[PDB]
C-alpha cells in the first residue's frame, strides 16, 4: 500500500527552527510531484510548498517564503520541509501528499508543530 509517514514535529521557540521528514514506501516516489499542506487552528487547510521530480520547488506559500525549504531526496524516497524564524501562526498539523491529474491522492496522517514561548530551547 503506499505510505506516507510525517515525523520531525513537536515544539518548538518562536524564532526557531524544525524539518520535517516525510518518509514513503510502496509506490515510485521519483515518479511524483510532492506537496507539503498544514491545518492550522480556526482556518483553512492550507498549500506550504510543492516539488517537481528532479528537486526543484515549484511553489511556495506567500506566508513561508524566505523561511521554509522543500527538498527530497529520491535514493531513500524521503521528502523534507526545513523551517526557519517559526512563528506561532505556524502552530499546525503538516501533511505531506502526492496528488495528480487523474491519479489517487494521498496524504499522511500528519505531525504536530507548535510554535510555543514554552517549548524547550
Ligand atoms: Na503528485
Amino acid at each position: 500500500e503506499v505510505q506516507l509517514v510525517e515525523s520531525g514535529g513537536g515544539s518548538v521557540q518562536p524564532g526557531g527552527s524544525l524539518k520535517l521528514s516525510c518518509k514513503t514506501s510502496g509506490f515510485t516516489f521519483s515518479s511524483y510531484w510532492m506537496y507539503w499542506y498544514r491545518q492550522a487552528p480556526g482556518k483553512e487547510r492550507e498549500l506550504v510548498s510543492g516539488i517537481n521530480t528532479g528537486g526543484g520547488s515549484t511553489y511556495y506559500a506567500d506566508s513561508v517564503k524566505g523561511r521554509f525549504t522543500i527538498s527530497r531526496d529520491n535514493a531513500k524516497n524521503t521528502l523534507y520541509l526545513q523551517m526557519n524564524s517559526l512563528k506561532p501562526e505556524d502552530t499546525a498539523v503538516y501533511y505531506c501528499a502526492r496528488r495528480d491529474r487523474g491519479g489517487m491522492d494521498y496524504w499522511g496522517k500528519g505531525t504536530q508543530v507548535t510554535v510555543s514561548s514554552a517549548a524547550g530551547h
